[PDB]
């Protein structure tokens, strides 16, 4: 309870990082478009992701991943830009790997947004039919009866 303070703490910190790696991986993409310099290349999240996949993997943090929202954040990588372009595919493939072992429950999709993003890579055009396919079985599952 102090310990579970700590594992907030260090969830919420996290979902800061993703966040602030996701904004600054914005501006680098608007300044290579702006500029046509093809030598700037978003990195921020690509230096995160080992991170990222790490504490999504560890069993004991799915309770305080799901209660803090980390989804969120998660959903803010995954998410297409409004000309409809996806992150990589190392990192669609990183993430969706790692959502694949989470105990998500609809609450969690509607509070971080992440079901009409995985929603919607199960029907885009531009996702490799490994990840839709995917996208698909973790939909059903996450919104199932619950027998």
């Amino acid at each position: 309870d102090d310990l579970e303070q700590y594992l907030d703490e260090k969830i919420l910190r996290l979902k800061d990082e993703m966040n602030i790696a996701a904004q600054l991986d914005i501006d680098t993409l608007n300044k290579r478009i702006e500029t046509g310099d093809t030598s700037l290349i978003a990195m921020q999240k690509v230096k995160l992701l080992p991170k990222v996949v790490s504490v999504l993997s560890k069993a004991n943090l799915a309770d305080t991943i799901l209660d803090n929202n980390l989804l969120q954040s998660v959903r803010i990588w995954l998410e297409p830009l409004p000309d409809g372009s996806l992150p990589s595919f190392e990192i669609q493939k990183s993430l969706f790997a790692a959502l694949n072992d989470l105990p998500v429950k609809t609450e969690h999709l509607k509070e971080s947004g992440l079901g009409r993003v995985v929603i919607f890579y199960t029907k885009s055009k531009r996702v490799e039919a490994q990840l839709a396919r995917l996208a698909e079985k973790l939909i059903a599952e996450w919104t199932r009866p619950i027998i």
